[PDB]
């Protein structure tokens, strides 16, 4: 059907918008603390602490498989990256502080993205 192609053109454009948003969020992590999954070889107890690990590379795989249906889904994954880090690492650590900064800075990008997803449709 034609509608299915229209829908897919919308999913495709959203994917285009989310890719740009993802790139902008990742630029706010110049240290690359959030680039890849936490290593279970190097943090073998990690899953005792964190039930749903997330990281920018895992978000990118989903993105390119058009696995985000809406912005809310994408934001959930971004908030996991932040929230997991602030639970696992203590307040006084480089890791926790990087998550605070990513959160604050990411907020501006996400605010405009929401207006663009609404505005474009």
């Amino acid at each position: 059907s034609m509608e299915q192609v229209a829908m897919e053109l919308r999913l495709t454009e959203l994917t285009r918008l989310l890719r740009s948003v993802l790139d902008q969020l990742q630029d706010k992590d110049p240290a690359r603390i959030f680039a890849q999954p936490v290593s279970l070889k190097e943090v073998p107890d990690y899953l005792d602490h964190i039930k749903h690990p997330m990281d920018f590379a895992t978000m990118r795989k989903r993105l390119e498989a058009q696995g985000y249906k809406n912005l809310h889904e994408f934001e959930e994954d971004f908030d996991l990256i932040i929230d997991n880090c602030m639970k696992y690492n203590a307040r006084d650590t480089v890791f926790y502080r990087a998550a605070v900064r990513l959160r604050d800075q990411g907020g501006v990008v996400l605010r405009q993205a929401r207006r663009e997803v609404d505005s474009i449709g």
